[PDB]
Formats: C-alpha cells, structure tokens, sequence
C-alpha cells in the first residue's frame, strides 16, 4: 500500500559502504540499490561483490544495478533480491534465466533505440512489454517484474517531457513502476539553470510526490530521508482521500 | 502563473529584517507578519500591544521587493499597517471578529485572506459549514468593495476542528478550490502534519510532510501556501508547477 524508497549506493571502502547502508536503512530505505558500472565483467565484480557480501545479511532488500548475467548471478548466490537492469535484458538475454533461477525481482529500464520511428511512449511501452514477456517465458513471475521509464536514457529533452506528462499510461500496464529521475538532467532543467547535483534534491522530491500521485510504486533516489519523508506524507494524503471518499 | 510562497514571520526589529531578507532569498513572494493567535488557551493581547509588536517590523520591511501580509483580526491594526503600504490582510476570523475589516481592506485596495475558524461545536459536516461561512463572508467582502479575485479562502487547518474534521477537509480541498476564490493552504508544522509523521518531532522536522501537503495541495489547485520553511517549499512548489504545466501543455 506504501511507496517503496530505493536508496542509491554507487560503488565506484566496503567499511564506508556498510556505514552508509545503515545510515540509509535509518533514513527510510526499503531497497538499497548497489551499482558500479565500459569495464570488464571481472572488474565490475571486483567492485560490487565485496560490498554485496558485507551488506546482504542486513534487514533490507538489496537491488543490484547490473546488466550482465554473470554479475547478477554471483550477486544472487549471495542472497540479493532484485536485479535492476538498465538494459531490460536486452544486453544479455541470459539475465532472465539467472533471475528466474533465484526467484528474484527484476527492473526493466527503458533504454536504447534513440532514433526511434514511433513516438517515445508507444515505443517505450512496446519495448518494455516485449521485455516483460521474455522475462516471463523464462519462468519469472508476472508480479516480480518492474518497469522503469528510464529518465536520462536514449531520449531527447522533448521526449522525456512527454514521458513525464504521461506516467499514468506506464502505470496502467499494471506492472509496478519504479521512477528514477534523481539529480538527472531532467531535474537540473526543472531548476532551470546549471545547478550542482545536490541542488537537485528538492525537484527530485517533486517528481516523487507527482509520481506517487500518478501511481508509481517505487522511487530510486540519492537523498533517502527527503524522499522517504515526502513520500510518507503523500501516501498518507491519498489514503486519507480514499478513506474520506470511501474509494478503494 | 505560479504557486505563491507566503513565508511566516512571527513577532526585535533588526532580527526580523534579517529573517525577511533570507526568506526573500529562499523564494518568498509574501512575508506574513503576525503577533497574535486565535487559539483559545493562548495569550490575548491589546490592540496597542499588537501595534508595538507589529508596526515597527512592518515599517522596516514594507520597502522590500516582496509583498507584505499582516496576520490580524482587528481593523485598527490592519489600517495602521495599510497606511504603511502593506498588501494583504490575513484574517483568522474572516472578518467576523471586526466588521469594519472589509471596509478598511477595500479602502487601501488590498487583498484579504478569509480563514475558517469558530463554531467548533457545529453539528453539520465541517466542509459544508466552512463553505457556507466562507462564501457568506466573501459575499460581504465584495459588498464592501474587495474584488473577488482578491478574496482568498483558507480552510483554517488547526482551528476549531477535530482531527476527524481536519482529515475530512484535506481530502476535499478541491471543493474549496471549486469556489473560484484563490485558495491559501496553511498547514505548516501544525498538528495535522504531526499526525502525518505518526510520531512526535520538534517543529522543524515536520517540514517534509508540510512540503507533501504543498505538493498535494498544488495538485488540488490551491494558489498559495503559508509556510515556515520557504526554501524547501518554494523549490518543491516550483517542481510541481512545472510538472503540472508540462502535463497540461502536453494534453
Ligand atoms: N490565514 C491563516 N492564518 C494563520 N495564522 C496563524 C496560524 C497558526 O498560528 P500559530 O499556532 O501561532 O503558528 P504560526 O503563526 O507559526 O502559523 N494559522 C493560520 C492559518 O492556518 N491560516
Ligand atoms: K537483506
Ligand atoms: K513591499
Ligand atoms: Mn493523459
Ligand atoms: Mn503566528
Ligand atoms: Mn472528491
């Protein structure tokens, strides 16, 4: 019933990572998204693995931002819960098998096809739904697949503005939607100037509120506390609204 | 047009000017100055004490490039302020405390915020009682000479209402917005935001849930928000206005 808060942990110390994870859990993170990725599968594993081994025992879900089944599989043997795939299984078809094999969840982020024929929304829907079908025919449950519009990838300024004005249509596919705009160019431009990254937390929080109201079920963010608490408030307001209107 | 940010200035004079400057920098469109409260159980003061507290501050900030609103329910304090060039009179009694208010406000061509207050022992639903009351007062503000597009309605979250009644109102902000008078939401760090937190915090820690009420309220159509943390809310309001314009522009 509650909006999930996926915290961002970029791994580009294991000790500092661990301390940061507890700090994030503390600020309200439901999922800790670890990511460290052109480098070698081996190099990617050299950065991501030591962290995953240290934090996977904690009482929080661990997502791993990777697009290669080899990185996803070593992580899943350690007990990881989600594979946040920026390519939506396009980069390595074997991602679907690795995930099915460990009864995990997977995020399918819209990416590629930058010079698309069709308008961005029809294309994103077509591609993402096509990837969802592949996930399932691999044996991954329907309810373990998330869709991500992929703000910041293979889309022009105009295309993303279109995508952000029609989030309801992605939500309408009934798959749980993860919004991930945090501190991106799109948020930089909401501010209207060349802001530094951190300066983008408040507009990012705006996307969270707006997205939750459009039906997004999770938000991927750098500033956990701000979004965790802004989301709590918005969730509260919608529920209160349903209650007082006897809407369900 | 954007959502206006009315910063709260609770009332020495230099200390106040400092805080007004900062609020302007954080994005404040209006600075709302008050020295009184209409909460039963709170200190009551004289018109004269309100003046000593309020007038020297208004005098020193009315020149700035920001609108000034004065939170008062007595027209003598109002006029004293309108004579210094103040732009808005924020009335916790919607002109029911002092019946000369609308005439004073319209005399200096100002704006007025009519806040829902009183009759906490009503037996009809809060919402229809508030609408009936606020619209009757508004109708009276126009008779006196205040144009409709300068009469604001405020649901008075935190005044003469039960937790049950505040939740009723927050779930139906659009009905107030539907009246077509510009709407000001003022929930900052109040008890309602404390329920949202679901626990006890110092006032400052209620800022994020206050900001959620801002995002939500803008979605519902309110035109301004009265807040303590101007920056968090000004920056948030800005993102929401953009998301909303973008969505309307694209449809
Ligand atoms: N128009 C309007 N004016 C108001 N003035 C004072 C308070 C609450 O007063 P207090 O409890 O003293 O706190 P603060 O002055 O910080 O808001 N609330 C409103 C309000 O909801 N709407
Ligand atoms: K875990
Ligand atoms: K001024
Ligand atoms: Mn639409
Ligand atoms: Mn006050
Ligand atoms: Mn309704």
């Amino acid at each position: 019933t509650k909006t999930k808060i996926m915290g961002i942990l970029n791994v580009t110390n294991v000790e500092s990572a661990v301390t940061r994870v507890k700090a994030m859990m503390d600020e309200g993170a439901d999922i800790i998204d670890v990511g460290g990725v052109m480098i070698t599968v081996e190099e990617e594993l050299n950065r991501v693995l030591p962290v995953v081994e240290a934090i996977v025992g904690f009482d929080v879900k661990i997502s791993v931002d990777t697009f290669r089944s080899e990185v996803a599989e070593a992580c899943l043997k350690l007990g990881v819960d989600i594979i946040n795939d920026q390519w939506a299984g396009l980069y390595d078809h074997r991602m679907f098998q690795v995930v099915a094999k460990y009864d995990a969840e997977i995020v399918l982020m819209h990416n590629g096809n930058g010079n698309r024929d069709e308008p961005v929304v029809e294309e994103m829907l077509t591609s993402l739904l096509a990837q969802a079908h592949q996930a399932k025919i691999a044996g991954i449950p329907s309810n373990k697949i998330w869709l991500d519009p992929g703000i910041g990838f293979a889309k022009t300024r105009n295309e993303e503005a279109e995508v952000m004005a029609r989030l309801d249509e992605l939500v309408a596919t009934e798959y749980p939607v993860l919004l991930a705009t945090s501190r991106k160019r799109f948020t930089k431009e909401m501010m209207g100037y060349d802001t530094t990254p951190v300066e983008r937390d408040e507009v990012t929080a705006a996307t969270t509120a707006y997205g939750i109201m459009k039906g997004v079920r999770a938000v991927r963010v750098h500033n956990v506390e701000l979004n965790a608490k802004l989301a709590k408030g918005i969730d509260f307001l919608k529920e209160n609204e349903n209650a007082r209107h006897n809407f369900s």
